[PDB]
Parts: C-alpha cells; structure tokens; sequence
C-alpha cells in the first residue's frame, strides 16, 4: 500500500513563481488520484497474478504504469522544490554539469529545450547513466517513470502536464520554465546524485 | 498555406458552460500556435521531399503529426460547438444512434468514458466507420487526428487537453463533459454525418 507524501513546506512557499493554489490543486487532487488509483491497481494486480491471469496482467500495464508512474514522478518532484532553493548547484554535481554540458547555462538551456518540447503532457528530465557514468537529459510522455522505462535514475524532474502551469502562465510554457529555476532545490538533486 | 479559421461566434458565447477565457486562449494561442508551426513544416517537407533526403522527411514527422493534427482537430471542435447547440440530435442521426449504442444516453455515457479516461492528452471522438457502415467511438492521444491514424471520418470531437478546460474546471474532468453537451451543434454532426 502506497500513501500520498505530506509537502515538505507550506502549499503557499513557493510564492510567487508557483502559486499557492496550482500547488493545492497539484498535491491534494491529481496526486492524490495517482495514489488511490495506484492502490487499487495493485490489488487488482495481485488477484490476476495469483491465478495466473496472463490476460488480466496485460490489460492492467496501463494503468499502472501511469498511476505509478504519477505517484513517483510527482513524490520527486515535491523534493526537487523549496522554498529556499534556487541559485546554482556547488560542489561535485556542478562539476559534473560542467564536465557534460558545458557549463550550467547551457544545462539550463538544454533541460528547458527538453522540457518546452514535449508535445502533449509529459516531464523533462535531469537524470544519470549508470551504464556510462554520466549526466543526462531526457523527455518522458505521460506519467511514464524515468527509471522503469530508460533505466536513467532521476535526479530533478519538470512537470510539464498543463495542470502543473495553466492557471499560472496559461499557454505560455517558456515562462513556467523560466520561474521554475528559483526553487529547485539543489540540495536534494545533489543528494539522488550523491546516492548514485 | 493553412490559416487560423474564425470563429463562427463570440468568444463568450458559450457561457456559462465553458467561458469566454478559454475559448480565447484555445482559440488565438493555441490553435494560431498549430497553423503557424504546421505553415513552418510543410515548408521543410517540401524542401527534403524536393532533393529526396528521407532522414530530413522522417525526422518531421512529428512535428508534422501534431500541428497538423492541431489544426485539423481544433478547426472540427469550433464547428461542433454552438450558442444554439445542445439537446439531442434528430434525424438519421439519432437512429443511427440508437442503432450502434442503443440509446442516446448510452451514447453520451460511451463517449464520456472514452473521452474521461484518455490517459494524459487527447481527444474523445465519434466517428463513421465507412468499410463497415456503422458509427464508432474512438480516442485519440495528443493532437493525432482520427482520420489520419484510424481511417474514421470524424463527427463530433471533444478535446480533453488540459487547457481546454483546467481555468474553469480545474482536475474535474467529469464536470467539464457533463457542460459540453450543452453546446453541442448537433446540426454540424448531421452535415458531417450526411457527407458519408
Ligand atoms: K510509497
Ligand atoms: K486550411
Ligand atoms: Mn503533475
Ligand atoms: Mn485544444
């Protein structure tokens, strides 16, 4: 059984470049969803596999797959915000976005190209190659989990699904990107890099 | 060249079931976006087709699909909405209804499901089935359009992005379908319908 995480912080913290209602919204009703949904596909899950349902397995992977993927992708994302976030990242991780992209402008301008160029809903990426032993940038469609689908283990992750921006900055993606980098919380992207 | 269509109506004149706001973004940002990225990737596709390079052709492919797709569906959805729509169709129409879903409530019902369901963005669609002469609903993802990808002629579309209706409604997908029908022009699914 999976639970719905508590915010780290006030819905209202990360004032003004994310508003304090899109984060109520986010957290208590499409999070939340994921979770139940989640919760309840496992246990439909569990019956199928018992009795070797090869069937039933197969015609539960969709909604798995996105109301898990929807619970970890968004568990992260909560974690790569705060409210005293921003600035740039320091020690080994900046040497590493250095090392492969160049410098961490261009990291910004590359993850933010990733981001703005999902069509339809889906989230940009930041996550490493374990296989290679280096940074990198990916896109993911949906609710599709970075790490069940690529293997790349996440590190900071941008919502890129209309409702994460919409009552905000309307259509207008680029400037939900732009205000976004005033609360990554470097700290925490720092640690899943650490860890890996 | 393709171009923006107008609107047959005032933005507002589907209040208050989905208000002036929306129809205004969805309309000259949204739509204007996906005429003028299509109008861009017809212009390279005939500069690869022209010199016969297959790498340029299929690496527009898409961005093709999905302005293209953008275009034809949005210009279908402002023909299927009405300030005089709403109620139940007559006619061939709603025998032929009855005939493939039972009733017209089943109907409604069928088409909400399909169009609740659609995991992240799409489309829900009512469409002819021209090989086996009977209606037929279908979803779609992101701005694939119907036609192009499943050969059925298009009736009525119901776009369930987002932005088409989280300024009003929010999360509450079920609410923003239960209002649509009530601007439903079932005089543009009759012409449609009556075309094949
Ligand atoms: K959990
Ligand atoms: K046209
Ligand atoms: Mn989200
Ligand atoms: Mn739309």
């Amino acid at each position: 059984k999976h639970s719905l995480p508590d915010l780290p912080y006030d819905y209202g913290a990360l004032e003004p470049h994310i508003n304090a209602q899109i984060m109520q919204l986010h957290h208590s009703k499409h999070h939340a969803a994921y979770v139940n949904n989640l919760n309840v596909t496992e246990e439909k899950y569990q019956e199928a596999l018992a009795k070797g349902d090869v069937t039933a397995q197969i015609a539960l992977q969709p909604a798995l797959k996105f109301n898990g993927g929807g619970h970890i992708n968004h568990s992260i994302f909560w974690t790569n915000l705060s409210p005293n976030g921003g600035g740039e990242p320091k020690g080994e991780l900046l040497e590493a976005i250095k090392r492969d992209f160049g410098s961490f402008d261009k990291f910004k301008e590359k993850l933010t190209a990733a981001s703005v160029g999902v069509q339809g809903s889906g989230w940009g990426w930041l996550g490493f190659n374990k296989e290679r032993g280096h940074l990198q940038i990916a896109a993911c469609p949906n609710q599709d989990p970075l790490q069940g689908t690529t293997g790349l283990i996440p590190l900071l992750g941008i919502d890129v699904w209309e409702h994460a921006y919409y009552l905000q900055y309307k259509n207008v993606r680029p400037d939900y990107l732009k205000a976004i980098w005033n609360v990554i919380n470097w700290e925490n992207v720092t640690e899943r890099y650490m860890a890996c």
